[PDB]
């Protein structure tokens, strides 16, 4: 089990979609990475100057939109791959 | 469904003008894409260093002026183009 | 109508002197762009870190010598061209 | 009349020396710009994050040894070029 | 012995994984440096701007994941390698 | 006479050492330009965000080491070169 | 004698290992200078932004660990070298 400290996320990335909304199969570049994908652990929250520590907003268990760069890092736990990011980085959460 | 998280903006951008003001047709890149859109979600509010949450200005379904860069980001939500953007993007609203 | 958000002023202008001093037309890039032009709107005013929002001191109607660079942005209302700016941007006030 | 807001200086950079110390003339990029000009306006005063504004040390009316750069700015009034400056960029002022 | 100052940790890093999950022995670039590594020191703790010291999230003997870059440094104590981070360049520790 | 504003001081450089500690002179860039000074003026002191002015810890006529770079700048009173250098720019000071 | 300002250290590095752990010499580039050096003069401490002065963590007379780079530089005093750093660019003390 892996739990992040201050602001960071641990977000297990959805497959990127094989097949398009009308039913055409999408491949290669094409069919790019998906940037959103589930919470698997959400960090203890956010340090501010004075000293005290503000929960993160995102939810273990929630579909959040996020961003790909230099902040997220791909992690390997039990032959599977996480993305470990700053809760800045995570744009949106997805609800229904 | 999809909300933003603290100053972040969910942004349906307009519909570039296809027709100028004088009656000629526009095509190509000069009838560039609008920076003026329909706000479509507003965040809980940014947050300052002291730990409060203050709400945006910009409220659900009013048209704002906003600048393209890297903070916007273009995402695909139930097969339909929104730009995720934060508040200080926005340049204005728009009213009347 | 169009009004900034927070510490962002709409300004309109002014057309570039097409003579001289002493009388002498200047065309091109002699009748280089102005850089002071009419106010047009005054946002909300600039946020401070402890949440308090404090008033711009330019006000609507007042001519302002702005800075051009990446801080304004060249956006158009009623096929007019309006500079939205920070107020950082705007390097003085003319008055008389 | 111009005159600047927060933490910004008008200034009036002087004559560029034409003779050295020994009374020989000096000509083009030898009789570099001066860098002490007698300020002509003073801003209100520096903005602070707690709202407070604190008046300039500088004076109208005193000579002051300041920095060329991005922060600097030429200005035209009444055909007669003025700088305006942030007040960090002013090094030192000039007295007897 | 060994201790940081402020926020900053003493790792060591843990060997890098010869063979892969299904028994594959892995050579090279392919079997590269492991981004986790057990903790050896912990620094007495960030300092804030109101001048107070916070302890680290970060125990003595406990495995984090961290990322390798200009803030990490590599230092040779008792003929063995050790990483200086801080607490900020260290992801998230393990747990079970 | 000339004297700083806020956290700056107009320090002379000496002069860079012609003979090294083996009577073996040196000449060219192996002279190089001493990083030593006395302190010429002080300004009345660094301005911290609350508003208050901390006075310096340099002191009027104390040798001081600066570092060379873009803070330092090359004045000239009385056809005699200061040196006007942000007080961070000061390293140490010098005693006996 | 030299003490420095604020948050910088005086310390003396400590020569390059010229054997390697099984007696063999290392010569050139091999032998690199040495990260750690004893500390020769400690300053009066770190600035905060509300104007108290935080002593720094660093003794005089212990060997600290550092890091090279632009914010430490090289003096001369007495025919002797001593490089000037923040406490920041200390990485961590050692003891035994």
């Amino acid at each position: 089990n892996i739990r992040p400290l201050h602001d960071r996320v641990i977000v297990k990335r959805k497959e990127v979609e094989t097949k398009s909304a009308g039913g055409i199969v999408l491949t290669g570049s094409a069919a790019a990475k998906s940037t959103r994908g589930e919470v698997l652990a959400v960090g203890n929250g956010r340090i501010l100057e004075n000293g005290e520590v503000k929960p993160l907003d995102v939810k273990v268990g929630d579909i959040v939109i996020f961003n790909d760069g230099y902040g997220v890092k791909s992690e390997k736990i039990d032959n599977e791959e996480v993305l470990i990011m700053s809760e800045s980085d995570i744009l949106a959460i997805v609800e229904a």
